[PDB]
């Protein structure tokens, strides 16, 4: 059965610490990202998602608000786990911005992808 | 200040009702798709996000745990607010189904757009 | 038979030209954004992409490079015809922005929709 | 400068080839995909698209018309050239199902991503 609960790392070095997983799937955490738009501002930032319970490799979304940003980014993605037990999150995101107005809205939405595997 | 408590309608027909934010701008509610892979199927289905608490149009994410289906979607936007006090949110999701394994990865991420506005 | 040739209208009022559609799916177009990063900076730019032929809702995939602009959109959508004989291209883009270096790479794409109506 | 001209692999196993590029930045070439809905009917597809002419590290955008499906895919993204000279083509793309009729609209478009680098 693939996990959630734990340490993980990106491939672009971001850190996210998630805690016990609830009988509905229900989480929270924690991230730490390497990577914004002014990256002296990071600060350790909430997330809160919710994965599938029975399934061994369940999909799962989550939110982080990000403390230092007007920004919101939601991930989604699966848990895979390998013949040899090792696990991997395959994920995608949006970056949403704040703009001032509806006539920005086309272009507060930002896409890609981040894989993550266990910190240890 | 837009509000995101309250229910909701979008462009698709699906309704949401979002339950009070908290401090922390975390909250939960319930969805009803008007559509899926296999609509017969379609039964309510929690979801829990976060929104930024201090601005007036603010940013936010959440993830809907389909309870018909191994998928899950996650939605960002903003909430705006016209002249004469008329809220909109503007979405954008990522639906993201269970594959085999990560051989399959490739295709379980579908992307779209929706609009919402305030039941009555 | 949705048709791609002739000239349209988007949801944020941007307009395009599509030119005559060869055997092999492939047509050219000038495109004019009415938004951008830079409004007061905005030309003409070509658009040039391939549909699919036979179908009687075909759908399609082009590309605009910007003229004043280091950055690209991409276009991928379908031609729908309702009872009426009304056509409308329901279409999702990812705008490319240019970026120094690799480590800058995940901020660089932007995804949105747009809906397309015929112009007259 | 990082050119596109050439062969390339993505991290899927895809092979894409692409010819010259003119000076106004178009080019042609094939695509062979690694993956597909049905692999068993994959057969070499072209693609269109225009990057960049003057940018050393140019965006750029091209369309492939599957010829075994009614399906397209867009590519965009950027040619970086690391301090060794290699070159990568780091790119986000949408894939566009054909749907019978607007209503399946909304479930028509999948999202992803791909780096390529040089065959030899
Ligand atoms: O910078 C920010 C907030 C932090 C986002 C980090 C992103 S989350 C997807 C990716 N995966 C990671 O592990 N880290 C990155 N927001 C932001 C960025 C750009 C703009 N902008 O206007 O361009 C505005 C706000
Ligand atoms: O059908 C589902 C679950 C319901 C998704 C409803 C989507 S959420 C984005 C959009 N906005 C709405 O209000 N409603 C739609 N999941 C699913 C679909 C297809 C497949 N598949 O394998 O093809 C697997 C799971
Ligand atoms: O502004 C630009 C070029 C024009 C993009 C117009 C977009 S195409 C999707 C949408 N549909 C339309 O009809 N019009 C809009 N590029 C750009 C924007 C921002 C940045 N940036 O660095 O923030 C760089 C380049
Ligand atoms: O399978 C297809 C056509 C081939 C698409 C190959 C994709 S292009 C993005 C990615 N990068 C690659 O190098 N290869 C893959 N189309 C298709 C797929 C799924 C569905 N569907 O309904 O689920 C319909 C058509």
């Amino acid at each position: 059965k693939c996990s959630l609960t734990g340490k993980w790392t990106n491939n672009l070095g971001s850190i996210m610490t998630i805690r016990a997983v609830n009988s509905r799937g229900e989480f929270t955490g924690t991230y730490l990202t390497a990577v914004a738009a002014n990256p002296g501002n990071i600060t350790l930032s909430p997330l809160l998602g919710i994965q599938h319970k029975r399934a061994s490799q369940p999909t799962f979304g989550f939110t982080v608000h990000w403390n230092f940003s007007e920004s919101t980014t939601v991930f989604t993605g699966q848990c895979f786990i390998d013949r040899n037990g090792k696990e991997v999150l395959k994920t995608m995101w949006l970056l949403r911005s704040s703009v001032n107005d509806i006539s920005y809205d086309w272009k507060a939405t930002r896409v890609g992808y981040n894989n993550f595997t266990r910190l240890s």
